[PDB]
């Protein structure tokens, strides 16, 4: 008896379970490196950490492109801006630039830390309103998280009730929903094969975002002026008169998809891992505990939190760390691609090859952590509680090389502050109806999860202290 011909062969079966779990699983057959074909396309899947910064680091040249997608086309104007933009002229000068932004917010008058402690007094004023009441904190978070963007991008914000801002929250909800089903990752690309309508709602939802972001550039331009350069439309605006190579670059899409992708990422990826947090803090009661206990002794009531304080509050630092390491925002980063032929761990890799660094798998990696599937902030702490370690090399949550978060001093105050502030003022407790989040998440370009509810509750101690 003889055996049919195949013509197509996929290692498991798309759609169910995800993508950065299914890849993982396939390690054990496989190893921790191993590719898949596509018609023409082929794509490599890497999932150890030794291998992962060879492609990140090392390499780092070598593996900095990005491959193009329908979907990424729409979003990023035809590969603009930073984060979906291939290897070259245009991605290292606006990723220069927007770095060099960073800069203008480290000190002084206009200092990161207290734009972002501005927000989060409006923040805990508003939801010290909902007082007994069980919510979702994800509008007004958004809104916090939002208006310190905005500031960095424009030096503008928005006042409470400002209608603008459902209208953004509207836009990234649907094109996040239109991007990609799960994962960017998509084996089968049905994009293509059925007829659909994702890509026509994907564009009417960016059209909406690139026509609020054209009328803030236009009412802009008279306000600029040279000599006062405090935010990032101002640095794209100033190094593009600069000239006078490099004027073609800093076009009005190519400045308009840059503050996109900021105002995007600034936004999105830091919400996201305050709901995770929040999340977790609810299925861990003694965590939670412990870090009421830590804030009250080393910073009380008579001040609010301040960044020199994650000198003091470790175990805050490694609860972050910790929702880092378990739910990544992007837990197979964002793909890469060979602009060369080159290698990795010593097989071949040809140029314009999809690679993917499965991040899932670094950071559940059971040689490498001890219960990697448990929430456990105390692996990132020494066994006396008094400071922060490293417990493992095999830990990338803002990857590393060319292609590395550019906001991650960002993200980890917004976090840090965020998460310092509410602990010291809201008791946040399971809902009357004793639903709890479900931690499973949803995978999307960012690493989602299920809306839920929370008890919040001033606390007694905040109040008697008034
Ligand atoms: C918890 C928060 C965040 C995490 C864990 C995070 C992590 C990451 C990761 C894993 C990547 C992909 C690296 C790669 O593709 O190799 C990335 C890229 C990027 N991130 Fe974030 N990020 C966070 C927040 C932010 C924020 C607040 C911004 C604000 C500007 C930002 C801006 C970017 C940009 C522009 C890229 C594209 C880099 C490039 O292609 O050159 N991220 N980030
Ligand atoms: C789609 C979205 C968010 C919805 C917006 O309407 C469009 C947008 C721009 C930037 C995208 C961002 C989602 C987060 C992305 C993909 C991101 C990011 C995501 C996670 C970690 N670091 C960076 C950088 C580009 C960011």
């Amino acid at each position: 008896l003889l055996s049919l011909p195949l013509v197509g062969s996929l290692p498991f079966l798309p759609r169910h379970g995800h993508m950065h779990n299914n890849f993982f699983k396939l390690q054990k057959k496989y190893g921790p490196i191993y590719s898949v074909r596509m018609g023409t396309k082929t794509t490599v899947i890497v999932g150890h950490h030794q291998l992962a910064k060879e492609v990140l680091i090392k390499k780092g040249k070598d593996f900095s492109g990005r491959p193009q997608m329908a979907t990424l086309d729409i979003l990023s104007n035809n590969r603009k801006g930073i984060a979906f933009a291939d290897s070259g002229a245009h991605w290292q000068l606006h990723r220069r630039l927007a770095m060099a932004t960073f800069a203008l917010f480290k000190d002084g008058d206009q200092k990161l830390e207290k734009i972002i402690c501005q927000e989060i007094s409006t923040l805990c004023d508003m939801l010290a309103t909902h007082n007994g009441q069980s919510i979702d904190i994800s509008f007004p978070v958004f809104v916090a998280v939002t208006n310190v963007i905005s500031l960095i991008c424009f030096n503008t914000s928005y006042k409470n009730g400002d209608p603008e801002l459902n209208v953004i929250q509207n836009y990234n909800e649907g094109i996040i929903d239109n991007l990609s089903k799960d994962s960017l990752v998509d084996l089968v690309p049905w994009l293509k094969i059925f007829p659909n309508k994702t890509l026509e709602k994907l564009k009417s939802h960016v059209k909406i975002r690139n026509d609020l972001l054209n009328k803030i550039l236009e009412n802009y331009k008279e306000k600029f002026r040279s000599d006062s350069i405090t935010n990032m439309l101002d640095t794209l605006m100033q190094a593009k008169m600069n000239s006078d190579q490099d004027s073609e670059l800093l076009s009005d899409n190519h400045i308009l998809t840059t503050i996109g992708d900021i105002f995007g990422a600034g936004v999105e990826t830091t919400t996201s891992v305050v709901k995770w947090t929040l999340a977790f803090l609810l299925h861990n009661p003694q965590v939670k505990k412990k870090l009421y206990e830590e804030i009250d002794q080393n910073v009380g009531f008579s001040r609010t939190p301040t960044i020199s304080d994650r000198n003091r509050l470790l175990l805050l630092e490694a609860t972050i760390r910790e929702v880092l390491r378990l739910r990544p925002v992007a837990p197979m980063l964002i793909p890469h691609k060979a602009n060369v032929d080159s290698s990795i761990g010593e097989f071949a890799v040809d140029k314009g090859t999809e690679v993917i660094i499965n991040l899932w798998a670094l950071h559940h990696n059971e040689k490498e952590w001890h219960q990697p599937d448990q929430f456990m902030p105390e692996r990132f702490l020494n066994p006396a509680g008094t400071q922060l370690i490293s417990p493992s090399v095999s830990y990338l949550p803002f990857g590393a090389g060319p292609r590395s978060c550019i906001g991650e001093i960002l993200a980890r105050q917004e976090l840090f502050l965020i998460m310092a502030w509410l602990l010291q003022r809201f008791d946040l407790e399971v809902p009357d109806d004793g639903q709890l989040p479900s931690l499973e998440g949803i995978p999307k370009v960012v690493f989602l999860i299920d809306s839920f509810k929370v008890k919040i509750k001033v606390r007694q101690a905040w109040r008697e202290a008034q």
